[PDB]
Order: C-alpha cells, then structure tokens, then sequence
C-alpha cells in the first residue's frame, strides 16, 4: 500500500494494530538509518539490523516500527536485539561502516510531557486500543513535525561485525511423530533424526 | 490499508518486501489459528503467537506471515519461536486451550513439485526480488484457491502453559555514557548503573 498518517505509511499501522509513539519512532529511525547510509528498504536478505533493546524493555513496539521503515525483518534472518537496554539501532551492511543510531534523551524528556495523558493511560493498564485518539493524534502530529536531526544522533562504526545465524533449509520426517523437521533442529536418537519435543519428551 | 493480492493484504507484502510461498503460508496459518479460536486480530498485548521454528531455518519468512495476519508481533512482546524446526504455530490466549496449526507434509511435497522453478532460483542464490513473476505468482494463486483444511491440521493443546518475558519501562542515565537505559539491562558498577557496553567495556 502507500499513504501516510502522521507522516507514517497507514500499512505500518496496520501491521501493528494500534496507535503508540513508538513504532513512528522506530519507523522513523529506521527510515533514518538508511538516509544516512544511502540505502533504500530492504526487499531481501542483504542488510542487517540489530536493536539495541532487550525482550525486558516495554516499549519494543518501537522494533516493529524499525523492522517496517527498513525491510530488515526478524522473519527473514535480518532483524534481532542486542540487550542493551537502549532506544537505538545499528544499520550494517557487509563491506561498509555500520551506522548506529541513537534517540536524544533531549527528545526522551520532552515526549514524557507531550505525551503524558498516553503514558498515564498506560501506568493504569489501559491497551492502546481503549486510549482516546485526542490523547495520542497531537504526539504522532508532534513527532511528524521535527527533523530526523531533532529526534536522532547517529554516528559510523570503524569495527564492527556481526555474522547472522548459520541457516539450513533441508528436511527429514521426524522418527517419532512424522512431521517434517528443520535437519537443523534435529535430534539424534540412535542414528534416526526425531524432534525435540519427541526426544526430551 | 485493505485490498487483497493473491488473497493476502497487499500491506503484508509491502512489510515483507518481496513475493515467496511462505510469508503467504503463514499468513494463512495465523488466520486460520484465529479463525479455530474464534479471535480478532491482536490489536494489542493480550494473545500469544509461538512459532515452532528456530533462527537456523531456513522460510523464516513464514514468521512475518504469522505476525502479520494476527497481530502478535515480536515488537509487541507477543511472538516467540520454541526451535522445533516445525512449520507451525501455537496460538495462545490465557484461560483457555492453545490451539495448534501444523502445514501438512503431504502440502509440502506438493509445493516442492509446484514451486519447483521459485525454489530451483533460490538454490543458486537470487533474491526473491530477482526472481521473475511467471515463477512465483501462480505458486500463489495455488495457495490462495485451497481451503484451509487442505494446507493445514489442528488441534488444542490441554495443559499448555506459556508465561511471557516479565518486562519494565523505567530508565535511568548509564554512568558513564550518559545515554537512558532501560533499568531491567543496566548494570551495577559500585552502586551506580551502567550499561552492559560500558560495564563489560
Ligand atoms: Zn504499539
Ligand atoms: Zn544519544
Ligand atoms: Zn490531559
Ligand atoms: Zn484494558
Ligand atoms: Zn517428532
Ligand atoms: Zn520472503
Ligand atoms: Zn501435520
Ligand atoms: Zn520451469
Ligand atoms: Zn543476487
Ligand atoms: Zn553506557
């Protein structure tokens, strides 16, 4: 599809089921990343992209939006979390400086207050669904309106590797239960591949 | 958005990026896990979506799928995989039985005879984007033209049991960077929090 709410494509949107402040953050820094790397989104399994979020931290809606405005999914092997516990992504791409990109604190700060009536919302355990869109319409305008330099710092990275998971596409029918299994998620019971639920089970 | 492409919303694929037969699989096998449960699609945190795939195989675009007709995506803390090297999910509401939707082999070994020239591409390499329509659109009007009953089997689980990643939204500056990190990563370094880069570096 192709057409904008709050300066974000209404299919990202879609794919997260709701309106919060941070998927547009992570769309946007997304978007941001391959600006500054002259990239345009990824169709396939070319370039990586790791959030430096871990599964702990609430607000990892803000990875759905990363994973919308790059192409670099969790599905096809480009997508995965750091650990780190902060409001950042790293572009890399083989053969060229990785860029991270960071979210101000500077911007942290004041979306507390410009969304405050969202957040208190959600203190009380209210999903985004059941939030009122007076509360959260006038933070996504706000968002929309500043510059990719008011909201990020980015930097180049000299050093950096990443190699992603080793993958496997062949298949065997599991000894136990039948079913066809991943050779790569395999278990060998006396020479026969079987599934690891049938093994430990 | 709304407006369908081979009987998947043409925002599924914009999210992905490209044509192959297994995100339309596992969009197929989120909807009709919903449809068994009799459950909309999640706009929020409140239903579970367990693939039994692992990060070393292969149609891991199948995930994508998955998320993307459900509604439980990974951002959202509401998608994980077991590792079974399994083409299947489980759908879980707590309260109530998990429902389990496996691919069929017998559909497998179908699709390798039809998607042959798609597969034959991606075995010398090319991307998904490379690969002429004529390979992969009738692969997908196949797809779309079966009952779900002739792609997938379920059943419900009893005693399934499923509890999430316990997560926290506070922050507090690292020490020593000075960047908001999300407490539940930080570090204690003499009484003081620091991010795990600067603690381990
Ligand atoms: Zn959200
Ligand atoms: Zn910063
Ligand atoms: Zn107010
Ligand atoms: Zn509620
Ligand atoms: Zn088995
Ligand atoms: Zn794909
Ligand atoms: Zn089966
Ligand atoms: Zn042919
Ligand atoms: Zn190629
Ligand atoms: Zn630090």
């Amino acid at each position: 599809m192709e057409k904008l709410n709050f300066g974000i494509p209404e299919w990202a949107f879609e794919f997260h089921g709701h309106k919060c402040p941070y998927m547009p953050m992570g769309y946007r820094a997304g978007s941001y990343a391959l600006k500054i790397a002259g990239l345009e989104k990824e169709k396939d399994h070319r370039t990586y992209l790791l959030s430096e979020m871990s599964p702990e931290d609430m607000n990892g809606c803000f990875n759905d939006g990363a994973q919308a405005a790059t192409g670099c999914t969790y599905g096809k092997g480009l997508f995965s979390l750091l650990g780190y516990g902060k409001l950042a992504l790293i572009l890399y791409r083989p053969g060229r400086k990785a860029i991270r990109v960071h979210v101000r604190n500077s911007f942290m700060d004041e979306l507390s207050t410009r969304a405050s009536d969202f957040f208190r919302y959600r203190k009380q355990g209210y999903e985004p669904s059941e939030i009122p869109a007076g509360a959260i319409d006038p933070v996504l305008e706000w968002i929309s309106s500043l510059e990719d330099e008011e909201i990020f710092e980015y930097r180049e990275i000299d050093g950096f590797t990443f190699e992603p998971v080793k993958k496997n596409g062949a298949k065997v029918r599991c000894d136990v239960c039948g079913e066809y299994t991943y050779e790569a998620d395999a278990k060998l019971l006396n020479g026969k591949p079987v599934c690891k639920p049938d093994y430990y089970g």
